[PDB]
């Protein structure tokens, strides 16, 4: 399940589509936990495309449910990214994921 909680400003019409490479300032956070990843720290805002199953499932649906300039708040279930598996040493199995996502993209 992907549940959108948008900090207001943006346009609300420029939606990401197929074959489009989009630029995202993500910020990882564990529920009742600390950080685990940050695009803000590496200063390389993670250019990636849509439709190749590159990213996890909950982050994939949340990008299409945003527009340019918007700032949503993603809440990923365990079963869409790592809940049965657990990312080794970084994310335990059966974990709930929190993200602050801004969409400042091209294409």
């Amino acid at each position: 399940g992907v549940e959108i909680e948008t900090i207001s400003p943006g346009d609300g019409r420029t939606f990401p589509k197929k074959g489009q490479t989009c630029v995202v300032h993500y910020t990882g956070m564990l529920q009742n936990g600390k950080k685990f990843d940050s695009s803000r720290d590496r200063n390389k805002p993670f250019k990636f495309r849509i439709g190749k199953q590159e990213v996890i499932k909950g982050f994939e649906e949340g990008a299409a449910q945003m527009s340019l300039g918007q700032r949503a708040k993603l809440t990923c279930t365990p079963d869409v990214a790592y809940g049965a598996t657990g990312h080794p040493g970084v994310i335990p199995p059966n974990a709930t994921l929190i993200f602050d996502v801004e969409l400042l993209n091209l294409e």
